This record gives structure tokens, sequence and C-alpha cells, in this order.
């Protein structure tokens, strides 16, 4: 049936995403020294200040203030004219610290479930709305940092409404792009530049018609942004972090958490499964639901929803997942080789659909395709 | 096979933050129903930080509201981990003082996407797992406060796992209930009281079988809780707040936001739309997506999904939605009569399924059914 | 012998905190003159924390008062190290309902007991015409002159943070001259040190220090560490009540330990030091001593001071036994008697929080309206 | 006639702050004796904020130091108003990496006072000395189980009467102490008199005239940071001489010894104490003047209040000969680069005769070098 579907993303300068990146920068700095550390780092940013809090158990010694200032500086807040300055904002630490047979048989601590999702409607096997929303704010940051549009400032949001028909994309119905900018540029010039340097190189021409609506800084000037007059907190962008609303989400933020937190690592594993099923050609689109029982390691149930797109029977998919992936809480950590400082890169522009992340590798695809008996 | 949802009591640190954010909201709306409020709370060992931005004529004492909220939750002694009377309360709220000929045509305050959902698998038209998860922790607080089990303490968590078959409920596979308690209670007595006074009054006997597992405090003594050794933030329970994983989410938090914020009010309106479609008998379950562009009053998209359970063509449903509901941002407010101090009640035990909330009324169901030509 | 006193401008981080604390006090007293206020401020890079306890009916916006105060001091850009418009302001003030004890707990409010124990000193000397020690007097005037030329457009490139030191040479108890002068001032990036030193010399130092006391031997040090572009709370920390000697007599006289700023007049740490200055100054203006130091002390809950002591360093012109009598006769040093004697229940305290609480003769504790009564009572003509 | 000084116990909120500031200093100095430290603490209902600036190679856990300090002081329960185990601890310390030194000139036109008098055995003014001993005794009988219902927060004040520089008696004593709910005021007053006041104050100074104000406003159950702020550097007269000597300004706690405000003040005490211990005077205020860029003090005034046993100008020359008062020389003279400062942050920096600036090891040298 014909319908619209919308997703959004936000730049690395958005205050919630600032907090995510600081949490994962702290996490990465600890993991570099202590790969087995327990970290639950929650950040709060607002006018003039960063508060980094939470709980860690580690042998690592890290300078929270330096990590914080370096992270905000890299994002681009370096002057009070932008609303925020990495060099002169307040940084407060409130982190409680503590000192540090078959480990893979560790059972789950909760009744829980995890969702994964993939679809061959894009090259990265992600839903088109979240993919192109991500790409729009990532492009905003790129042309900001490389000097193409030097008047851009870090804070930006995007939103894309796709039209579907019979489950395939027909085009883009509406685009929102709001970006922070310096005082000197006028809105008409800004809108033309955003169209030419951000929107047009990112969105396929075939999907843009004369009916497409473009809302580029629709309320006009956007000089002050980031944390200034606007709070950011770790874990308040969990839908832009994942699938943009296209898939179900069981709850649980990612950033600031070490891989032992099932909320993060099991979600990564569930994406890994779904992406490899679709890359194998076993379905065009796939939502996986992994259920865990308190005190047992293997998932208690694995449901593979294929939305009628399956190329083999649905029971065969469940069995293939049982055979080729280790979805035990600690086994998936080993499968994905997660005990490394790789998380700051995940904390803006999406945890899924990205290049080099281990849960985005399609290295079980051909094995699954063979095992299911097709070519 | 299996589906699990969880809930947390008013004493969970994330929910403490939601309740403080909405108590501030309600205190302001009592004096100034048109106030703009964006209140974000951070709680952890010994402290509450209440931050954000308000535009109002109201005069409120944030510290008093905060201590009162924590006192009502029940944290009143350091032995519990947290004490309303002696914790630190910091305020970082920026205050400003207070556009269309027809206020119904006011543009949205932000972009974003919002989902609503309804299913006839329970009488309140909610998914069963989140419904009974909520009622368990709600019942823990009720018997804690009314004197029945006075040795209970505020922090608690529930998990209910349902078994499905042919898409219908077959029974409850597992129930977890963890509750905080005073040092004098032994676990055996605790488990028996919880089972007698909390679980059995709440879960339907028809869904309890020989295969149903019960886990009461599976990790033993639970004496300190809440913010102690932990950290709670507003808007980190958005799946608990809504449908428990059964339906999708647009990502926006609810608590601390006045009804001009479409993250909250349009999610309420999408629940109202979906619930009225299911109550009309036009679908067995229905999910609504809406989205907005900042400065634009008409939604950038409306999508209705009925999972093949629709009783009239999907195209007719979308038309009925556009005919009978005003989803413009200020249309939402007037449709649901939202400018009242009603929001602290929503900040624990779920925003949906409690049928005295305005977005829970099924007062358009008969109109829809009549317009659809159904008898 | 030599004697040095120092002062700091309104832009020094400790004084920023004193000023915010008294700006909050004044805004409250504007609405509720009987309010109880104990406001303590902490400033450091990027943030202000305003804490304490108030009992008042007033409704004030702590964050707005704080940003306005910082903006007036002049911190408005990250280039300076601190920006009123974008720093963080955290409020941690606990509020209580009344605004004293409703109807006071004494039939005669003059008989109310002290709110705390403690000791307080006051001092006066006829070394200067405002009856203050010279070194702190000229130290204050230097940094006050810095802020004046910065704000009135004379030297717009100055920035808020600044510090002065003045060393006087004494001989036989008399001023012979100024031995050394130190003046460090924050400035914008484009001014070079040589233009800065000459500008400070011509516009700040020479207009303020008496030419008679400056000689070929007087040493002048303008920005002895050179470049001074970032300052204030940046890379530093300011706290209410950490400048209690610059607030009073610059080391020339003793101190009882209590801070002034952020305290309403029911706090004897503040009001009894003001009253002791008023006593000592009226004794010296009366010609009863060339210099005079007063100590008072209180017990919490007790209205009569636990001790009054009058020290005149051998300069008294009548027997000291008579002086102590005159003090008991002409001044009401009970806690609330202090308030009524000096008319303290008014929003006048933010002006005291930089450039010194004493020597500025429009303040009520600087009036010498008892001097002639004292002289007449002592039998002097 | 009368002179009054006060002191406060280790549980008073300002002294809690001083103690946390110097506990952080001590932990840094144990790993890095040359560290630069300027640690400012703010304490209030439910929270400790530890702020400031350090340059050091040391790695310390600010939260653990803070909780350990508050626990030892005795705040361990919300009933007392404050709990080491569950209060908030926030850190905001800026950290820099490490980057003839005895000829270092002063950085400021400075003045430093030191004082001593033989009116007590520790060569301190009597009002501050006995004020300290009262609150220190309060803490001792709280901690050793003698009066276990005492709680940490207490203040003392003592008014002495003088005749011609000599003590004649004590006129007034204030002792206010926090306590548990269950004890009545009458029993508290009797217990405080018998166990705190009478063992500390010499009986020959107490008469029928002496006024005793013991918890004069009654119940004192809530205390410490609860409902009233504590900040580092807000007890600088308690820390020094109780108001008897002049003070040029500048707090001690949280500052490493390279801060002249602290170490030059210690050096001035050391000089004054030895002069009196040598018998060159009975009481003695020393005023040390520094010029910027100059190491040796540019002026040393030795005020003796007419009690000198030797020509007053000899005293200055004896000080020059026997003491190294250059800014970094005095640090060597007093051997200051050691973690000794948390103990100084309650009950006074002067008067306790194990600290280095309280040794009278130059008294015999000064006495021999003079006529005596
Ligand atoms: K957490
Ligand atoms: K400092
Ligand atoms: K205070
Ligand atoms: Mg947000
Ligand atoms: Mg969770
Ligand atoms: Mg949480
Ligand atoms: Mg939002
Ligand atoms: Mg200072
Ligand atoms: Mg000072
Ligand atoms: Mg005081
Ligand atoms: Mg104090």
């Amino acid at each position: 049936a014909k319908h619209l579907f919308t997703s959004e993303s936000v730049s690395e300068g958005h205050p919630d995403k600032i907090a995510d990146q600081i949490s994962d920068a702290v996490l990465d700095a600890i993991l570099e020294q202590d790969p087995k550390a327990r970290v639950a780092c929650e950040t709060y940013v607002k006018t003039g200040m960063v508060l980094v809090g939470g709980e860690i158990t580690t042998s690592a010694w890290v300078d929270i203030e330096e990590i914080t200032r370096n992270t905000v500086r890299e994002i681009g807040y370096v002057h009070s004219d932008m609303g925020f300055d990495a060099n002169s904002c307040a940084v407060l630490s409130a982190i409680g610290k503590q000192s540090p047979a078959d480990p893979l048989e560790q059972g789950a601590g909760d009744q829980g479930l995890m969702f994964g999702y993939a679809t061959n409607e894009t090259d990265v096997l992600m839903p088109a709305p979240i993919t192109y929303a991500h790409r729009l704010v990532q492009r905003q940051a790129e042309v900001r940092k490389n000097g193409t549009l030097p008047w851009l400032r870090p804070d930006a949001k995007s939103q894309v409404t796709f039209q579907y028909d019979d489950g395939k994309i027909v085009g883009i119905d509406a685009v929102v792009l709001s970006t922070q900018h310096s005082e000197e540029i006028d809105q008409k010039s800004l809108q033309e530049a955003v169209m030419e340097e951000i929107i047009k190189p990112i969105l396929p021409a075939e999907w843009l018609t004369s009916a497409t609506k473009f809302f580029i800084n629709p309320t006009g000037r956007f000089v002050i942004g980031g944390p200034m007059g606007d709070c950011g907190l770790t874990g308040r962008k969990i839908i832009v972090d994942t699938y943009g609303g296209m898939a179900r989400h069981g709850g649980g933020a990612f950033s600031g958490k070490d891989p032992s937190k099932v909320d993060r690592s099991a979600a990564y594993a569930a994406r890994y499964v779904a992406k490899n099923i679709v890359a194998a050609g076993l379905a065009d689109r796939c939502e996986i639901q992994v259920s865990y029982a308190i005190g047992v390691a293997e998932p208690t149930s694995i449901m593979v929803e294929t939305f009628g797109t399956e190329k083999v029977p649905s029971e065969q998919l469940t069995l293939l997942v049982r055979e080729f992936f280790d979805l035990r809480p600690y086994g998936l950590i080993q499968m994905l080789d997660l005990l490394h400082p790789i998380y700051k890169e995940t904390a803006a522009y999406g945890h899924f659909g990205r290049e080099h992340f281990p849960w985005e590798k399609t290295d079980k695809a051909q094995l699954l395709r063979d095992a299911a008996g097709l070519k």
C-alpha cells in the first residue's frame, strides 16, 4: 500500500549528540588502558557546562576534563559567539569509581529482548529515511569542516519523508535541513548554498520531483545553538542511533556503556544477524527479535520477521541463526571483537549502516546463502 | 513465541528524574497554563540537578518542588540510599518572560516524528506485556504506601514475558519482580508477601500455567536503591513510557515538556487516533506515524499501519484520520484539552492505558465507524 | 619601616563572587528589607554556583541577577576568559517562608539575641582625611580608577581583572612617601605592553597617588608579568569572603574572621564590624585619639556583647577608662541596636562588595555624626 | 581589659572544606612533593564541590579522598544532616602536566605577620589557644565514647581579662555543640561542663563571675553542611592567632608550600616563636616585607610591645643572621614538601609543637648570640 515514512538525524554539534560523544570518548579513553573496564558514563550539557557522571570499575587513569574539552573542540564549539566554547566552559566530574569457569556460558541477567533490522533498499542495507537523514547532517559537517561553507556552525538537524508503494521507494516527499551559521550570512544565500552543497550532492536526483518540499532553515536565523539555552543528555537520540523509527526498539541507550552492557552489545549483534541475512539474499528486509531468559545464555527464542520478502521458509532462517551466530551475552562480545576503543566514532551519524564497524561486516553472508541451498 | 516488556517503579532513578521534570511542569501550569517548559533532570548519588528553559509568568520554588517529589516517592533516609530532606538540589533553569490570526495554524516548535499504537488484545487497547509490567510496579508502590507491606522501599522493577501463537496470547511465560526493602525483612518472607500481595492480585489467572516461572528478587537483598551508586536522567525510559517494545517510537522524551512540544502532544494524539480506530472496530491493531517540520503547522507526513488487520481499505483509513482529527500542533492541544497540570501522574507507570487521561478517551470511535459505513 | 596593602578590581574572581552575593542580597532587600540572607558564591572557569539559605517573601531570579552582575563587571566574551551571556549559572539556595521571625521573639526588638557568636574589629586613624590607613586607601583607589577609565571610554582596551599593591615608608609613625607601586591589568590582545604601561602610568597611577609621595626612589611595576589577556574565573577560582583584609583595613588593623558579602544586616559578622568602624571613626574624628581600634564579640542568643575593648595605641587624649564609658553611653552595640543605629535595612550592599567597605563617606557607618557629642561629653574643647 | 577569640571543631562546615582541600593536597604531595596545588572546596546540603587548579604528575581519586575525610570527621548518617557515604561529590579541578632556585625573588609586594607570646606554654595568645582546646576536647570525647551522643559540629569562644599584658582570668565561655536527638539540654549542659570545659580551662582563671554559655539557643541536632555552606579559607583568623595579631590576608588550606600566603606565614610564626623562646621578648609581632623580584625580605619590623630583653634593633639583626626568609629558602628552612597539611586544617595552624614552624631549635642560638 502507498504511504509516507519519515526519519530524522542530528549533527555532531547537536547538544544530545555532544553528550553521547563525550560519554563514548570517556569510554574509549578507559578501554584503551583497560579493555575489560565496566563503564556507565552519563553526560549532561547545557549553557556553559558539561557534567560527566556515572559509575566505572577500572584500573584506568583518564583526565575527564581534557577528554571533554578535546571532544567539544573537535565538534567545533570554540567561541562564545557560537554559544559554547570548549576552551572556557565548565567541566564537572561526578564519576563513582571502584577497583577491578567458561565465561561464554554466562547467562542473561534479565528477561529481555533485542531487535535488529536490515533491508536491501539501500547500499548499506539500512532503511532509506534514516540513511539519507544521516547523510545530510554528515554532509553539513563535512562542508563545514573542509572550508567549503566556512560560515556553518556545528548544530544541525535533518529530516526526510520518503514515499513508498508496494514496499519500494518511489521518491522523496519532503526534506528538512536546519543548520547553525555565523552572523554574516543572509538566509537567502544560506538556503541556496545548503541546496547546492548539502542537499543536491546527497539526495538522488531521481527521487526529487517538482512536488518535493524543501524546508531549509524554515524559521530563519540560527546563530546560537549547541548546549546554549538547550540541554543535551546521553541517550536521548536512541532512534536516530538505530533505525530512524523503521524498526522496533526495546529500550536502552548505547553511548557511555562498555560492551558488557547487553543493551549495547546485543543490539549490535542483532544488527549483525539481520544485515547478514539480507546480504545473503535470504530476504529483502528482516526484523530479528532475540529473546533472553534470566539465567540462560543461549537466546530463548529467535523470531525472524521477513514481511513476506523471504526467499526461503521462515523456520529455515531461525535455524540458520542458531547455527552461524553466537548470541550468548558474552559469546557475541567475542564474536564481534568488541573489547577495543572503537565507540567514539559510533556516537554521531548512526550506529548502524556505517563502514568499518564489526557488526556491519557481511562476512557470514555467503556461508548463510550456501547453507540455505541457493545461488 | 515470546515477547517481553519491562517497567520500573517511581523509585527507579530514571523515573525519579521524569517525575521531578513533570512536577516542575505541573507547578508552572497551575499558575500559567500557557507556559513553555523544557525541564531536564539528572539524579545520582546525593544530588538532583534540575536544568532547562522556561518561558512563564509563574513563580515556583524548584528546590521545594524537587524535595517534595522525592519525599512523596519515599526516599527519606540515608539508609535507603537517598534522602529528600538532605540531598543536594541544584537548579540551572533559564527563565524568559512571555503570531497567527488563527492559533490553530501555529507552526510546530521543532521537527520530529511520533508514533502511536493500539491493539485489541487487552480491554484498555494496549499490548499486554507492558500493561501487566506497569500494573506490577504500580501495585508494589500501592501496597508500600497504604501500609500493607510497609517494609517495602521505593525502587522496583518488573518484567513480564508473554507467549504468543498464531499471533494471539497463549499465556504468561515468566514474571520478574525485584523490589527494595528494609534491612529487617528476610528474603523468604519477602518472596511470599510479593507473590501474595503484588503478583497474584494483578496477573490474570487464565494466563498463569504450570509453565510460568516466577522470579522475586532473583539477586537477593535489595536494601539501597534509586540514585545511590547509579544515575537517572529524564527521558531514558521512553519505551517503558509508551508500548514496551511492541510498537515503534519516534525518539522524543515526554516528561518536562509542555504540550506545545509535539514530541509529547503528537505522541499523545497518535495514541488517541490509533485507539479510536481500534475501538471503532476498523482494525484489530493500528500504528500511526506523524511528523512535523519546525515552523509548519500541517504534519509533513501521516501514515497509518494496520498489519493486515484493517476492516476497510487502508486509503479510507488515512482519509478518516485527516477528516476527524486535527493534528496541527495547536490543534492537538485543543482536541485533547492539554493546558492543565495533569502531567506528573504520567511520569511513572506509563503514559498510555490509563483511561482517565484525555488521549485515552474513545469518543470518536462511533463517528469513525459511522463514517466508514460499518454497522 | 615599610607597610604594604593590596586591593583587587571588581574583575578579580574572589570579588566577582562577593559582588554576586551582594547583588542577590540587594535584590531581595529591595522587595523584603527584613529578609534573612546567607548567600555564598563560587566562581571558576565557565560557571557560577550561587548557594546558601534565605528566609524571605521576595521573588528574585538568581540566574538573571548573576548574569547582569557579571555583564556589568565586563566579562562578555570568551576571549576575556569568561562570558556573562554564556557561562553556566547553578542555583542552590534553600528558601524559608517568613522574613525574620514574623513578629520578633522579643517584646523590644532591640533586645534580640545575636544570630551567632563571633568577634569583630573596627579601626580609624587620622593618617588620611577619610580616617583610614593610607596603604589600603590608595590601593583601592588605583583599582577603582582602573575600572573607571575602562568603563567610561578613556581606555576601552582595558579588561576587568586587575590588582594593585602600594608600599608606604613610615618613620616615627608618619608617612614619608610611597616606596613601591604595583598595578597589573588585563587588556585586549591588540595592545602592546609599552603602550599599556605608559597609558596606565598617565591615566591610572599619576592621577591617584599624591605627587609629594612619589620620588626618584619610588618603584613602579606595571604588568610585571607582561601579557594579561585572559583572567577572572578562567583557570582560577573565586569564593565569597576570601578578600576580608582588602575589604577592611589592608592589614593595618586586626580582623575577627567573618566575611561581609552575601549577609543581611542581622549577621553580626557584617553589621558589628560596620558599627565598630563607626565607633572608632567617631572617636578619632572627635579628637579623642589619633588612632583607635575596637573589638566587640557576641554569644549566640545573647544581646549584650560578651566583650567591648577600646585600644588607642597610646594616642588617647582622655583616659582610656573614660573612652570605654563613652562607647557604652553613646552607641547601641546590641545586634538589632546596630541596625537601628546605622539604618541598615536597605539595598545598599552591592556597592560595598568591591573597592572596600570603609573610607567611602556616603556609607552610613562612615558618618561622624557623634564626633561632637563625644568631644563635648569628654570635656574637650 | 578584655580580649575574645573563637574556634570551631573539625565538623564545622568551613573547616570541613579546609580539611578536604588539604586532604587533596596531602594525597598529591605523597606522590609528587613538588606539585602546584590550589584546591578550593565548597560544601553544602548534600554535596561537596572540589575545585581548583593543580599541576602535578600525581593521580588521585578526589571522590574517595573526600568521602574518607568526611567519614573521619564523623558525618555518617542523614539524621546528622550529612552522610559521607551518600552525599554528592563533584570535581572541577583543572590539571596541568609538570613544567639557584633559592634566589627566587618574590612575585608580589608583600607583607607577612607572625606572632608569639609566652603567656601560654605553646607561646600562643591564650584566647585562641583555649578556644582551640575546647573544640578539640569536644571532638576527643565524642570520638572516644565518653559522650557518644555528641555530633561533629561545634564552636567555642573564650573571653580573657588582661591587666598590663598579664592574664587575670576568664570572663566568658561559649560552647555550642551538635548532639543526638535523645539527650535533653540540662543533661547536655552538665556533661559539657564536666567533660569538656572543666578539664580544659585552668581552674585559677574561673570564678563565680565567669559566664558560661553552653548551647545557649538549645537543641542543635542538625549541623555541618546541612542548611549552611562551608568554603575553604573562611576561618583564617581561627587558623592563625584568633585576632590577637594582624593578618595580611590569604588563606592556607588547599595551597602547596610554594604559595607564599601559606609558607611565608609559617616562616613568620617560626621567627617570632623562637625570639620569645630565646627570652629576647615576652611577646612579639614580626612583620616581614617583600619586594617583587627580590629574594631577601626588604624590611623586618620586630614589634615587641615594650617587652624586649635586648635592644630592639638587635632583634632585626638576629633575625637576618639566623633565618632564611627568602621565598624558596624558607621552604627549605622549614622542610615543607611533605604531606602534613590535613592535620593543620582543624584546630589551628599555630600552637601545636610537632609542626616544623613550631620547633624552637634556634632559640639557644639566638639567646647565645644575644647578650644572654
Ligand atoms: K546510568
Ligand atoms: K584560588
Ligand atoms: K556561610
Ligand atoms: Mg533533546
Ligand atoms: Mg534500561
Ligand atoms: Mg537508566
Ligand atoms: Mg526532541
Ligand atoms: Mg583567592
Ligand atoms: Mg585575601
Ligand atoms: Mg561567621
Ligand atoms: Mg562560615
